[PDB]
This record gives C-alpha cells, sequence and structure tokens, in this order.
C-alpha cells in the first residue's frame, strides 16, 4: 500500500520534500497500480500529498488575546452561513464567566470557481468582519483535504492560541452541550487533564473496501487496520496535547480521513484516546429527540439542523 | 364536509350572485375553526396555523426592488427561496438566472420571514447585504413556510400587477432546479401572438388527488380538503405570459389560500376558464442517469429537478458550447 510504504520512508528520514513540494507528484501514477482507474479525489490526494505550506487568507490574530479556558474550533464550508450563525447564537457563544474564557473559530478552506462553486467571497468577508471568527486558508476545501484542515488548524493553535487550556474540534452539523463539556473539564483531576483526548473512540476499525461507501479506501492506498480514533462529529482535548499533536504532524503523512489522521498522530505520541459515551455520533433514539432531558447527559449529538440547534439550546437553558 | 371546500363554497356565493368577517385582511386568529374542524387539536401544527390565519393576506413588502422592471422585460425570472439559501441564489445569478439584454431578462427571488421566534438563525444582516449588492431580493413580512407558499404566490402576483405589469412573460420556479434559459427564450420567440397571449405551460397533471398518507410531505386530511385537484403545473417551475399574470392576480381574492402553492395556482387558472398545458421540457423527475453526463441532454429541455449550486454552474458552462457538440 502506498501510504504504508511512504510512512515507512518518512520514519527513516526523521531518524537519520514532503512538506513544501507543491508540484504534482507525477511518480504516484506509476507506483500506484490502477492509478488511472481511481476516483478523482484519490488522484488529487496522491498527486498533492506532499504539499502543506498553505497560507492563511483570513486570520483572527487576537482571538486568544486573553488565555482561553476552552477553544471551540468548528469545521465548515463557505456556503454554510446558516450553520455557523446558529452555532454563534447557541452552543458556540463566546463567554467569560468565572474567568473561564470561551472563544470560537470556524475553519474554512477555499471553494474555488474552478470547482464550479458560486462566488460567495464578498458574503464571507462581510461575515468575517461582522463576527470576527473566520479562519480561512488558501487550499481546496474537500473531504480528503480535511487532515490538511487539521494540520493547518493545529499550526494556528501553536502560533496564535498556544495557551488555551482545552480544545474542542467538531463539525458544523452537530449539537454540542457546551455546559456539559465545561462541567466535565472542571471536574478533571490534573493527571487526566494534562493529556486529555476523548470522543467516540472505536478500536480495531479498518478501511472500508466497498467502493460505494463515503469513506472507501482502496487496498493500494492503505493496508492493515486503523489506530484507535475518535470520530463521528467531534472530540475534546487539552491545549498541552494540541502542541504535542502539531509537533508530530510533520512525521505523519496526511491521510484522506481526518479523524484517522489524528488517531495516527496520537498513536505516534504513545497515547490512546478514551471513549466517552456522551458522544452520540449515531444520534439518540427516535422518541427522545424532542425530550430536552435526553440532551442533559451527553456531550454532542449528530446531527442537527441550524433551527434545531437553536431550539435545543433554548430549552437547555432551563 | 371538508373545511376548505365549504369555505370556498361560501366565497363562490359572495362573488357569484347567480348562485343566490373579511377573508382577506382578518389577521387575528380565527378561533371559530377550533370547533368547526373536527379533530382540530390533533392536527399537525402546520394545519392549525394554516386554518387559524387563513383569512389574512395583506402582508407588507419589507425589501422591494421597485425599479426592477423600469425597462419593459421580455422575461421575468421569479425564484422561490428561503433566507439561508445564499449558495442557491448566487449559483442561479451566475448561471441560468443572469439578467441580460433588446429582450430584457430580469430576476427576483421571492422570500418571506425566517423569524427568530421560530428558532431560525438571525441572517437578516447577510440578507440586507445581499439585497444591496444584487438588487434582486423581494421579501414580505410573513412566516415563510411550505404551507404559506400559496401566500408567496399571491403576494408575488400582487407585486407583478403593481411593479412589473408590462413584462411579456413570467417564469416562476424553485431555487434547486436548473433552467435552460436559452431554450425558454427560443421557445417564447417562436410563439404566435395568439398562443402567447394566454400561455401557461409546465409539468401539468390532471385528476390528481390529495395525499391521505399522514407520513407524506404533501399529506392533506379529509377534514381539510375533499375531492380531486384541478389541473395544475408543479414540480419545480412553470412559464406564463404577463397578461395572464395580471388576470391571475385579479382572481386570487376569489380563491381561499391552500397549503400547496401549485394547487392554488391551478385553482386560479380553472376559475379563469383556462387549462394549463403540459410541455415535455419540464423534467421535474430529472433525466436518465447516463444522460446526466451528456450536455446534449440539456439543450432541448426547459428545466431539470433537481441540481445543486455547483451542478448549476457546471451545466450552464458546458451548455454555452453544446451547439458545437450536439
Ligand atoms: C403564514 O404566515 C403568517 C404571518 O407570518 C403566520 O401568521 C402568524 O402565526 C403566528 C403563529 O405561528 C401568530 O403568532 C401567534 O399569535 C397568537 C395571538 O397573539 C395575539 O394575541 C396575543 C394575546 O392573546 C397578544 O399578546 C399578541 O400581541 C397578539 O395580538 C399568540 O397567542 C401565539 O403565541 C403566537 O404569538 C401570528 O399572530 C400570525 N401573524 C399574523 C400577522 O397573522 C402563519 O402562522 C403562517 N402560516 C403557516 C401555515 O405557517
Ligand atoms: C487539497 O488542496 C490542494 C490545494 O488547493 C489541492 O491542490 C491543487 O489541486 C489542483 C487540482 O485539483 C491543482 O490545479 C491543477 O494543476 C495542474 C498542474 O498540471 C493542472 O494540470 C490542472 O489543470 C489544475 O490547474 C493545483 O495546482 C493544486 N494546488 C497546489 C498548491 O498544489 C488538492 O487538489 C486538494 N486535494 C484534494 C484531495 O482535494
Ligand atoms: O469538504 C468539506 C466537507 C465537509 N467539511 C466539514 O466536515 C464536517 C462533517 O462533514 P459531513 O457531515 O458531510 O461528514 P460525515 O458526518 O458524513 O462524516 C462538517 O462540519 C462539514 O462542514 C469540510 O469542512 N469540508
Ligand atoms: O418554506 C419554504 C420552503 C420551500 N421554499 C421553496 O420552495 C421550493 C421547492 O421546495 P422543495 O424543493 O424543498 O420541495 P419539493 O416540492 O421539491 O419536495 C424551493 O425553491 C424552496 O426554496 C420556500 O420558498 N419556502
Ligand atoms: C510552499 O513551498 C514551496 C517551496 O518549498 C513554494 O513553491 C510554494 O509557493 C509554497 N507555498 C504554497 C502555497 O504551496
Ligand atoms: C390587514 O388589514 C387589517 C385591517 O385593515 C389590519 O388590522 C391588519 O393589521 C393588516 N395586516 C397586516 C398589515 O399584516
Ligand atoms: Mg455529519
Ligand atoms: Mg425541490
Amino acid at each position: 500500500a502506498y501510504w504504508n510504504r511512504e510512512q515507512e520512508k518518512l520514519n527513516r528520514q526523521y531518524n537519520p520534500s514532503h512538506l513544501n513540494y507543491c508540484e504534482p507528484d507525477l511518480r504516484v501514477t506509476s507506483v500506484v497500480t490502477g492509478f488511472n482507474n481511481l476516483p478523482d479525489r484519490f488522484k488529487d490526494f496522491l498527486l498533492y500529498l506532499r504539499c502543506r505550506n498553505y497560507s492563511l487568507l483570513i486570520d483572527q490574530p487576537d482571538k486568544c488575546a486573553k488565555k482561553p479556558f476552552l477553544l471551540l474550533a468548528i469545521k465548515s464550508l463557505t456556503p454554510h452561513f446558516a450553520r455557523r450563525q446558529a452555532i454563534r447564537e447557541s452552543w458556540g457563544q463566546e463567554s467569560n464567566a468565572g474567568n473561564q474564557t470561551v472563544v470560537r473559530v470556524f475553519l474554512l478552506g477555499q471553494t474555488p470557481p474552478e470547482d464550479n462553486h458560486p462566488d460567495l467571497s464578498d458574503m464571507l468577508k462581510f461575515e468575517s468582519e461582522k463576527h470576527q471568527d473566520i479562519l480561512m486558508w488558501n487550499y481546496r476545501d474537500t473531504f480528503f483535504n480535511l487532515s490538511l484542515k487539521e494540520v493547518l488548524f493545529l499550526r494556528w493553535v501553536s502560533t496564535s492560541c498556544p495557551d488555551t487550556e482545552f480544545v474542542f474540534k467538531g463539525d458544523d452539523d452537530v449539537f454540542v452541550n457546551t455546559h456539559h463539556i465545561l462541567n466535565y473539564l472542571n471536574s478533571l483531576s490534573k493527571t487526566k487533564a494534562k493529556d486529555l483526548f476523548i470522543g467516540d473512540v472505536i478500536h480495531n476499525a479498518g478501511p472500508h473496501r466497498d467502493k460505494k461507501l463515503k469513506y472507501y479506501i482502496p487496498e493500494v492506498v492503505y493496508s492493515g487496520l486503523y489506530p484507535p480514533y475518535a470520530g463521528g462529529g467531534g472530540f475534546l482535548y487539552s491545549g498541552h496535547l494540541a502542541l504535542r499533536l502539531y509537533h508530530i504532524t510533520d512525521q505523519v503523512h496526511l491521510y484522506p480521513i481526518d479523524d484517522v489522521y489524528t488517531g495516527m498522530c496520537l498513536q505516534k505520541l504513545g497515547l490512546v484516546p478514551e471513549k466517552h459515551k456522551g458522544f452520540r455520533t449515531f444520534d439518540i433514539e427516535e422518541k427522545n429527540k424532542n425530550n430536552i432531558c435526553s440532551y442533559v447527559d451527553l456531550m454532542l449529538v449528530h446531527s442537527r439542523k441550524p433551527q434545531e440547534m437553536i431550539d435545543i439550546w433554548s430549552q437547555l437553558q432551563s
């Protein structure tokens, strides 16, 4: 498998370019058997795997001027204006209660015209100027570039928010019980809090070989099993681990699934993420969707629409 | 026995002397319906809201484009949309919904309110910025819901009569369909004066009935509506003359609002003595699968349902040279 072989090469190089080679890696079309018959997203991933020095087009350099207790980092796409606004008004509110600063950033790439995306750049600039919470990098925002979104976000944390006590990274289609998370973080002993990483962790998972699935991975790309990883909509970790995570990203090749890439970085650090039952990545039962007390005892639910996020958050306040 | 049918019968008696509280601007709750409609308390909330406020339709225009038709348009594009649908509207602006010219084509998006009381995110400042930039937003001060779409129809027809009465033709459609606007212009220019005067074409269905399955999107209880629907064009868009648009609005006062907007339009057409015409170019159920990847499939149709914003821009881009390939 290509990724396995290339990761083995990377280990040798770091125990005596893959970071700023941004020309097409034309060799992959010869080393990967059946390359021409692969879907375009795999072609783009393999051809441009070795480039990750993308620039920040929209920054919020003063987002963490005061040391945050919790940084909310939400992955989003340019046209998702309603999702971002509902998060701003509901569980993603910035706050300062009890000297525990909560700050919010949305993580965006480019939706370029070459991919037939509508030009929403002026709307995005208006949103950025109004809400001061948009981080946007100059790369093609795609599913297979989400591990790139992860690395560039971790880079931003190291340069612009290195002192945040904890980090929540999640999707813009989940409801998050931020009160439950804050109570959980404040209940942690210093021992568990230093290297906290929790979520919906699955062990001994493998790459999907069914070509019809969303997260299909060919045998020529990756072989073997996945490391333990938290996926399904969000995970929570300490700022200390965020710095260790970013430092190790150079030593791990990007992977088409961002949550698997994060698990690889944790495994290279010698850490095992812990499953927490409050991460309901497969939603809750049907009858309980409109029972607010079913949201009291969990961290997040996947998935909810913008209107539902505001409605649940409103009822949650009482 | 059905509520809408009985109330429409009362309305017919008022407007037709041969058959021998306002229904247009009473905007308090019609508290009588909770006793006259059997099982009212067990109806879904959208039916309760529909029945309680049926007699109100004098809603105000919050965002207007009063000079949209300062030059006599040949074709007015009116697209139904919701506040958060920024990507759909922008893709339409860049592709098939471009305004163009001596055949003026103009574009408006038809919006209601997505109020905070209904837990909608506050996107009002974004919408105002969008309106100031593109000048194609029409927004009325009513609750924008599926069962209020016939209100969107009535209020749009009112705007045509007051602000765009001289447009030669009107296309009303959804913000999730691709429209071959070139094909529509060629079709309109091929019309005789006789056929063009009362043009109304689309995906017309005859002898359709209300869905009684409580789980379906367009479910209608037996206590609300009985019998069959009139012939009506639905499924994503229809095309008609501006002369007929004025006749359509004039008759709206004589027809009670209905929870399905396209059925309401068919009711108005039937009251005028007109029958909408089926046109094969309205592909409301999409095209075949392999044909989706052939731009030649799009050169000889009016619209396709449905397409995403990127797909709209991609198809429109390939259509500009389809005359060389097809
Ligand atoms: C289509 O759009 C219509 C216009 O937006 C919608 O009509 C609105 O419907 C809402 C309910 O969804 C009504 O709001 C309710 O009003 C009643 C009565 O409030 C009045 O009386 C109370 C005291 O009893 C007083 O405090 C208020 O100031 C009012 O004078 C309340 O009891 C409810 O709690 C709720 O506020 C709107 O009044 C009504 N607006 C108008 C202009 O008619 C309609 O619902 C939409 N239809 C569909 C199918 O979605
Ligand atoms: C992840 O994001 C990166 C950066 O946006 C993407 O790399 C870019 O990929 C496009 C193709 O999708 C490249 O454009 C192409 O360049 C070749 C050069 O021969 C040309 O033949 C094509 O017509 C097209 O212009 C672009 O150069 C490249 N940018 C950089 C800086 O490398 C990448 O595709 C994204 N990956 C995934 C899996 O989506
Ligand atoms: O190209 C993309 C696709 C998705 N996302 C974000 O990734 C998260 C999860 O996406 P999705 O719900 O489609 O994936 P799934 O739940 O099926 O794993 C959402 O916040 C999206 O906005 C993104 O940032 N870029
Ligand atoms: O409350 C609403 C709901 C829908 N729409 C518009 O109605 C059109 C068709 O709606 P949809 O595709 O969701 O329904 P369909 O009849 O295709 O199942 C679209 O342009 C929507 O933006 C609207 O204007 N207000
Ligand atoms: C990254 O580095 C390479 C050279 O190492 C350079 O050519 C490229 O422009 C840089 N930036 C981007 C956006 O790739
Ligand atoms: C409609 O008209 C009635 C009486 O003229 C008025 O009471 C009502 O408020 C109006 N509805 C509006 C402006 O929404
Ligand atoms: Mg999701
Ligand atoms: Mg539709």
